[PDB]
């Protein structure tokens, strides 16, 4: 009995007032969250985001929604993130990379919606079961 869930993956990306100290010209939020009134944390461990190499402990571990990173920075990079299953069978985790971009200022502010399905086409009765809450 195979069943199909939704993960949307995004970012906002603005220009600061006034850059940092470091000169980062941008803030910006990355996100992975189900479609609206879903709660993806019935079947999600944790949510892995693989900063760029630039960064203070790139690898940003969120075990508890909301499963987003807040950062500042002036440059867009291909940012690998990880969602774990709370299961103990395959798979246990999946990987999209996300294109983080920043416009040019002047640009209105970036709010960038991605959309992906996970398909699973048998899995164990409990993680159907939790698949099945969201
Ligand atoms: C210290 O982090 C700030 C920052 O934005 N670093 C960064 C991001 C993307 C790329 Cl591609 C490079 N080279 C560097």
């Amino acid at each position: 009995c195979a069943v199909q869930v939704k993960l949307e993956l995004g970012h906002r990306a603005q220009v600061r007032k006034k850059p940092t100290v470091e000169g980062f010209t941008h803030d910006w939020m990355v996100f992975v969250r189900g479609p609206e009134h879903s709660n993806i944390q019935h079947f999600v461990e944790k949510v892995v985001f693989h900063l760029h190499e630039s960064f203070p402990r790139p690898k940003r571990v969120c075990k508890d929604p909301p499963y987003k990173v807040e950062e500042s920075g002036y440059a867009g990079f291909i940012l690998p993130i990880e969602v774990y299953f709370k299961n103990k069978e395959e798979p246990r985790k999946v990987r999209f990379d996300y294109d983080l971009f920043l416009h040019l200022e002047g640009h209105p502010p970036v709010n960038h919606l991605r959309c992906e399905k996970l398909t699973f086409n048998n899995p164990t009765e409990d993680f159907r079961r939790k698949l099945l809450k969201a």
